[PDB]
């Protein structure tokens, strides 16, 4: 009764009932629910109670030069508040919070929490290595901390608990509601590669079509590898329906018996085409009925090395594969070659696979190599179905620190879509790291929940993983998650209702919104909740007066909240946009790559001032967007002066009038230069550079940033318009334009050092979140195969294209958004 009620809370928290067995043909999901019990308990029993409660957010990376140049006399100042008294203290960058606390005790046990935030400076780490400190230095802000009690670890209380050939019988297909022809195609797939293919005879396409044909494949039973898929597709010639069935299940048993599989409808490659899940809609979907009842030369070395050196998108010829395989032992000495090598494996040949597993027993070089995320991610994509191969990637991932896990978390969750089985090393890894650390666990929740809400293809899998995490995260976080879920469900209903009620926000609309928000505040809207994109902030009451409906196409809600923390230094509100219509999954992915790009630039001592705003997709074409404060649209700035034609002087004028002093205006101009360069490089590489300037914003302190990334004739590589160059003092060249060009080149070249990582992430993004030719764009953008000097000029030329095209492209967009 109590256990049954606890499951209902989980169901409401998850957004899917994991105990549901209406859409299964076996027990893989249950087996996985049972399988994850140990991994969960083990991490729960192993984590340090104190450090888990306080979740310090630290890094082992060096402090970049641009942050060292901001600290003088090897002295960082910290302000310590208590009750109504605060004192500034001189602290060395190398000091530990424990050593700092002894100073504020001798000078005249407690813990140092960040003022206005659930964020604690604790543990055996130098204060320079705390993220919040690094954040403070970055923005020239003082470190305000409060001396108070460590949270009670008791709050994280966890509740106690054969030589024959293979063949398939195609009985027939049926559709509830449909003179063309139709045929069934059956494929034995492994890692995108097709091992064997058979076809039924084409028949008239009616509501029921029977074949009763044994389709005999050329592959033997013994030759079938683990993770092999029977992929069943229906062509009428165009594809209409597909469904998959693992030939060897979770218990290493060959699949036998009768199956009636409800298939997926088609809207080139897509992660959804790989799913082992069946269509839950029995009432409306097509189904299929089946029956199963069964040492080297110098020239070659150069040839080999060339292959290894090619990018992850360069396809291998049979010649290249036969070369890699024959010299596998030599290939094994090169971590970089593992993806290509393991793609040269004939997986439909048992004795070859045996050799492959023996080859993986000689992993000395792999184990010893420095972790390479791009390389590691390559082995976790759709090209690799083998659990043993995939496990060596997850093994490399084990050495990542929390800081780094957070950088890659989203696409690691997405990568689970490429796993053949519900239980996998990667699933256990994510489960492990989320239970170890509250921040990773917070975002894991939202990432898993995002897919569960809008992916029928993977919700079952992801829902099982989420239940596993929620059963170990502890009572306190379960309370936080519940609070958060209640708030967003409430505000999503309001979002859709207002939208339902001409792109002119009428008087009666503004009235209705104010009404609905007041009625929530009084009723069940909890006094406070963690901000989903910023788990360190607690949002209090709605600041109703400041809430409005935006005069945009999709009519999004502009919401502002009080901070629940009374120790907050400011009276700043928390701004959240709730929107329906944009696919915010696409925003999430792009934003995540932007953060990775920022971390790449830090390693070369660059700060290009990107503003990768918080964003959490909560369902189909719906979610939340962090409001960047003091920010307006480049279009609106043009609208206010001109109306509808574009003037060059306007933007530089805007920065002047929004600046109090000359010193700050110079700082605003510098930030523009750095941030404009940052977005020019990032967007160009990503193929999202050609944007209408309604989708480009700038802060009152000069920080340019792109927004609304979902769903992306004269063309432009990026947006560097005449108004942008006028701020830089050009119409010719300038000290600011020279610096802009200098930053661009350095930023462009810095990304190219990480070519493989970017190609893979972009590649995975398109497969999980959006053909081959779309993916290949990034190779040309990253000028693979070209030296640096030649690459420098390439991007220099892209700047010149923008200068030549002036206002043409922008003007065209304006016309396009006038129909
Ligand atoms: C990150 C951010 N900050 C601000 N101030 N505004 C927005 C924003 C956005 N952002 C956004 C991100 C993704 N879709 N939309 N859309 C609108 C529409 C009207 C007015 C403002 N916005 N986004």
């Amino acid at each position: 009764e109590e256990s049954q009620a606890f499951q209902r809370q989980l169901t409401a928290l998850i957004g899917y009932d994991v105990t549901d067995v209406s859409n299964v043909h076996d027990d893989e999901l249950e087996f996985t629910r049972r399988g994850l019990v140990t991994p969960r308990m083990a991490e729960v029993a192993s984590r340090d109670p104190k450090l888990y409660a306080m979740h310090p957010w630290v890094t082992s990376k060096p402090l970049p030069e641009y942050l060292w140049k901001k600290i003088a006399n090897n002295c960082i100042f910290i302000v310590i508040h208590r009750s109504t008294t605060s004192q500034t203290i001189k602290v060395s960058p190398d000091d530990t919070p424990g050593a700092i606390l002894q100073s504020f005790f001798t000078k005249m046990d407690f813990v140092l929490r960040v003022c206005g935030r659930d964020e604690y400076l604790v543990g055996e780490t130098p204060i320079k290595n705390f993220q919040w400190v690094r954040h403070c230095l970055k923005n020239g802000e003082e470190i305000h901390v409060v001396l108070d009690t460590p949270p009670d670890p008791a709050l994280d209380e966890v509740r106690k608990e054969c030589d024959r050939k293979f063949r398939v019988k195609i009985r027939g297909i049926d559709i509830p509601v449909l003179d063309l022809t139709v045929f069934v195609e059956a494929n034995i797939q492994h890692g995108q590669q097709v091992l064997c293919q058979r076809r039924t005879s084409p028949k008239p396409f009616t509501e029921e079509v029977l074949w009763n044909v044994w389709l005999e494949f050329s592959i033997k039973i013994k030759d079938l590898p683990k993770g092999a898929l029977l992929n069943l597709q229906i062509y009428c010639v165009q594809l209409l329906y597909y469904v998959n069935l693992l030939l060897i299940d979770h218990r290493f048993l060959l699949r036998r018996g009768e199956y009636v599989l409800h298939m997926w409808q088609i809207s080139s490659f897509n992660a959804d085409k790989l799913t082992s899940a069946t269509n839950p809609d029995k009432e409306n979907s097509m189904s299929i009925s089946i029956l199963l009842d069964n040492e080297m030369p110098n020239q070659l070395r150069k040839q080999l090395e060339a292959i290894i050196a090619t990018d992850p998108l360069n396809p291998l010829t049979a010649e290249d594969k036969e070369l890699l395989w024959h010299f596998r032992y030599e290939s094994l000495k090169h971590p970089k070659a593992y993806p290509k090598l393991f793609s040269s494996v004939k997986w439909g040949q048992q004795e070859i696979v045996a050799k492959t597993y023996q080859l993986l027993a000689r992993r000395e070089v792999w184990d010893q190599s420095a972790l390479d995320v791009g390389l590691t991610m390559q082995l976790l994509d759709c090209n690799f179905s083998d659990e043993n191969v995939r496990a060596i990637a997850v093994q490399k991932l084990e050495s990542l620190e929390d800081d780094d896990v957070l950088h890659y978390l989203l696409q690691l969750v997405q990568a689970v879509k490429f796993e053949p089985y519900h239980d996998s090393a990667l699933a256990r890894f994510l489960l492990k790291r989320g239970l170890r650390n509250k921040r990773i666990g917070h975002f894991l929740f939202w990432f898993l929940r995002s897919e569960i809400a809008q992916s029928r293809h993977y919700q079952q899998r992801f829902a099982v993983i989420l239940e596993a995490y929620l059963r170990g995260c502890g009572t306190a976080m379960l309370h936080d998650f519940t609070q958060q879920v209640q708030v967003i469900e409430m505000l999503q209903k309001v979002t859709l209702d207002i939208k339902s009620l001409k792109y002119d926000v009428s008087s009666q609309v503004i009235s209705q919104l104010k009404q609905k928000l007041e009625n929530l505040q009084n009723s069940q809207l909890p006094e406070s909740f963690r901000v989903p994109y910023d788990p360190g902030l607690k949002a209090g009451a709605l600041a109703i007066e400041k809430c409005k409906v935006m005069a945009s196409k999709k009519k999004p809600l502009w919401l502002e909240f009080k901070c629940a923390d009374p120790t907050a230094l400011s009276n700043e509100t928390i701004g959240i946009i709730f929107k329906h219509g944009d696919d915010l999954r696409q925003d999430m992915l792009i934003l995540q790559i932007l953060r990775i790009m920022e971390s790449i630039w830090e390693t070369e001592s660059l700060d290009l001032c990107l503003l990768p705003y918080g964003c959490i997709s909560t369902g189909d074409k719906i979610g939340m967007i962090e409001i960047v404060k003091d920010a307006t649209t480049i279009a609106k700035i043009q609208q206010s002066t001109v109306g509808n034609a574009f003037k060059d002087e306007v933007l530089n004028h805007w920065l002047k009038e929004k600046s109090p002093t000359e010193e700050k205006f110079q700082a605003a101009v510098e930030r523009f230069v750095y941030s404009c360069a940052g977005y020019c490089v990032a967007t160009f590489v990503l193929g999202i550079g050609d944007r209408h300037n309604d989708n480009i914003m700038i802060t009152e302190t000069g920080n340019l940033f792109h927004i609304d990334f979902g769903h992306i004739k004269e063309r432009v590589p990026f947006v560097l318009t005449p108004d942008f160059l006028f701020v830089m003092g050009t119409s010719k060249t300038s000290p600011h334009f020279q610096k802009f060009q200098d930053i661009c080149v350095k930023a462009y070249l810095a990304l190219r050092h990480h070519t493989n990582l970017l190609i893979i992430l972009f590649s995975m993004m398109l497969m999980t979140g959006m053909s081959k030719e779309d993916i290949e764009y990034i190779r040309d953008a990253l000028t693979v195969g070209k030296n640096e000097e030649d690459a420098k000029k390439y991007f220099l030329d892209q700047i010149e294209v923008c200068r030549d095209k002036g206002w043409t492209v922008q003007f065209n967009w304006f016309l396009h958004l006038v129909l």
